[PDB]
């Protein structure tokens, strides 16, 4: 429940390319990689349990359904295929429990979220993270990703991004585990990569931006998209994400390192911030925020025969729910009826999950964490009426369940 | 710009099933269909240009990525395959212009949204719509759907739904067009379809909820998920969506119609509310609100060589953006390099669109409304560095661009 500090770093694909091509000795890339060393050092020394990582997906995992604030709630993330195959990096573990605590706090504070699992993290995450963290076999921390829809307008305004972070701060601090959390803000700085203005940069705005974010972040909160894009290029306006990170840190920070390099299209910058704790108690206590985040579902456990589909349940039932969700595909459902065992053997289901499906154990699937709507697809595909499912749930014969209704 | 009223209606697929099986005749379903008739006639008489349509998707088009308020901004919607095939109904048209306006207003009011195009509308929409509107050849009005993520907790608080409705009212009103708009809030009422408690209903609560929604909806705004699920069953809690609709209407309404039937699992209920307009002038004027919405991007037209990816542009570029997105798939990208023309014929791209890709017309694509991250993909697969792309954009030879 302690926030140790935060880091800002650009997230261009070129960082990853330069890492992969081993350009550490390079005349142009050597002082660039050196610019990352203090963050890397800071991260090794401090050993955060979780990094809350703020980035944008570059129209890879987020396109046809494109959200403002997408919290990754899942067990792990692998690098996304972005058009050139999957980068050879190990998957990074998520934190479903922290993520769920964060969702509850943020909803209580009236932020509107999306939740996602199973999708690849693109270079927005894996490019800087590959350079900041050793990953020979695993990664040294867990991750809670927050994908920000900064590309399709309208997007939330600067102050909203800021207010998200303020809320996020209290969210993390009220988490009832004694763990250490770092907050990361990625993308930026000045750049524009489309249209006739492509190739635009503004070092002077970049330096100013870095100073203000560091020491007077409130003075940025009135900037508009038009302002940020005028100053920092079109895609450069993604610095709003840094504001969300800055917003989750103590109102004053110590700037343990900053660096800036502009070798190509994008201003490669980094900033390392040490959290100071709170100069004063927060407006609401950790204990009262916890009880408030819990308020919506307080006393839900007294409702018998009910299994609220909360995040933990979505994560637990993800594999099986994802599998049954594919019944909406004609080929997949044809195979489900005709050759189910071949479909199981290709799948990532546990033997226990396969077993629940094979036995048509309706209540058992409810208990395990299958959401009803996925079971209902399974029933329809198998020609089994919903009434049979309800009777199963109730431990009754079909007619005796039907008796509880009003009309045949 | 004019809100004529709203309806509230259950959205069980059993309604569609009864309609598709011809049960206007049947002892059970005949009274139930007569219950929809006042809403049907009202919609047919009042002729809304657009229905703002509030529903939830039932783990079909929304699952791995599940959002709270998902605004459908696309050109058209067709029935989704929910696992039993695609129901035979014609596509219904969206309204990208009104959707765009609504998004700008709600974002200015600090609601965080999702935008979606092209995915199927499940029975949460097509079930009641197919009973309330003629649809033999096409639908009588356009639709702006709002998919609400009510199934995966935590979900927005009841007051948040209501507050969304409040800002939505102002967004639709201030919309600078002389059109008629009806608001639909759907789902409910009491039901529970999972667990050992499956089959729960509470008619007393349903009737109380309905009366309190019509005449004193602010009395409901402190109801927790536990409260709503206790009184109305776990899935019955989706009635927060009726609140959102109701928040979008006049503080005072005229309840023209209420019906209620409980043949099976769900309380099949309908309400028809006539908007009574604005008693006093609004807190913020229609002209101001339009300017508060446009603010974030006010002045962007000055920035030359720049083509902001706004909702209008995402709609325009959707087929070609969606096409080049598919390059993330290993099979699709192989075919693209090996057999582009065969892939073009089997696509739904316009000739204008294939020609842009075929000629690698980088700047043309940006003008057209292809987002850069899709051209990035294209270039990568074709084996052309971003630099040639950026040079083309800048109308420079690669070497001359390199200088700067
Ligand atoms: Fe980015
Ligand atoms: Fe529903």
């Amino acid at each position: 429940a302690k926030i140790i500090g935060g880091f800002a770093v650009s997230h261009t694909p070129t960082i990853a390319f330069a890492h992969d091509a081993n350009k550490y000795d390079d005349p142009v890339w050597a002082p660039i990689f050196q610019g990352f060393e203090p963050v890397k050092q800071w991260l090794a020394e401090q050993k955060p349990d979780v990094t809350f990582y703020v980035y944008n997906d570059h129209m890879t995992s987020f396109f046809e359904h494109y959200s403002h604030f997408a919290l990754g709630v899942g067990e792990e993330y692998s690098p996304a295929d972005e058009g050139g195959g999957q980068r050879d990096l190990p998957p990074i573990k998520g934190d479903p429990e922290l993520a769920k605590h964060i969702a509850e706090c943020l909803v209580a504070d009236e932020f509107d979220l999306a939740y996602w699992q199973g999708m690849g993290l693109d270079h927005g995450a894996f490019s800087p993270l590959s350079v900041l963290l050793p990953h020979e076999h695993g990664w040294p921390c867990r991750i809670v990703p927050l994908q920000c829809g900064v590309l399709q307008h309208p997007i939330p305004k600067a102050r909203r991004f800021w207010n998200f972070g303020r809320s996020l701060r209290r969210a993390i601090q009220s988490y009832p585990r004694d763990i250490k959390v770092a907050i990361a803000g990625t993308g930026g700085l000045s750049h524009q990569v489309h249209g006739e203005r492509a190739g635009f940069n503004n070092t002077e705005w970049d330096m100013e931006f870095m100073e203000r974010l560091a020491n007077d972040p409130e003075s940025l909160l009135g900037a508009t998209v038009t302002d940020l894009a005028k100053k920092g290029g079109w895609e450069g306006a993604e610095v709003v994400m840094w504001l969300l990170m800055r917003g989750a840190l103590s109102p004053e920070v110590k700037t343990l390192h900053q660096s800036y390099f502009l070798p190509s299209m994008t201003a490669i910058a980094t900033m390392l911030f040490e959290d100071q704790g709170d100069a004063a108690p927060p407006a609401e206590s950790d204990e009262a925020l916890r009880a408030r985040a819990k308020r919506e579902l307080a006393g839900v456990e007294e409702i018998e025969g009910t299994y609220p589909f909360t995040i933990d349940r979505a994560v637990k039932g993800f594999r099986i729910n994802h599998f049954l969700h594919r019944l909406i595909e004609p080929d997949f459902r044809k195979r489900f009826v005709e050759d189910p065992e071949g479909l199981f053997a290709e799948s990532d289901l546990t033997e226990e999950e396969k077993s629940l499906i094979r036995n048509r154990d309706w209540i058992g699937m409810i208990h395990y964490g299958v959401i009803f709507f996925m079971l209902e697809k399974m029933a329809a595909v198998l020609g089994i009426g919903n009434i049979d499912v309800y009777a199963a749930f109730r431990g009754l014969s079909v007619p005796e369940f039907q008796k509880t209704r009003n009309a045949a």
